[PDB]
């Protein structure tokens, strides 16, 4: 757009949005590198373990505009429970090894979400 608005948010946030975290779903629990899509509409994640990936591709990213609530796991501040409008799959848990690491993530992603969902 200019230096801030449409594309720029995607490029800017994507950098800080990329993190090695532990994903926890009904389908699979896999340590993964979470980043934002090149389109900026979804949150794309690539296996962040090593070679023990059970997809050999993105494990099945979801669109950020479907998120219904993003809050830190109230019983575990190192984890993040993200409720999203989802199909066959459980609520998405973004889990880090420390709070400070995950803290930065929601701070960024929530605002990026606010640009799209709270637009």
């Amino acid at each position: 757009s200019a230096k801030d608005i449409k594309d720029e948010k995607i490029q800017q946030y994507r950098k800080t949005l990329t993190k090695i975290v532990k994903i926890k779903t009904a389908i699979f629990h896999e340590t993964v590198k979470v980043t934002c899509s090149k389109d900026g509409k979804m949150l794309e994640w690539y296996k962040g373990k090593n070679d023990s990936d059970g997809k050999k591709k993105p494990i099945g990213s979801f669109p950020l505009n479907k998120i219904t609530s993003i809050r830190t796991k109230v019983d575990n501040l190192k984890s993040l429970e993200i409720s999203v409008s989802s199909v066959h799959i459980s609520t998405y848990l973004f889990t880090f090894k420390t709070r400070e690491e995950r803290e930065s993530w929601q701070n960024n992603l929530e605002s990026f979400r606010k640009i799209m969902s709270m637009k």
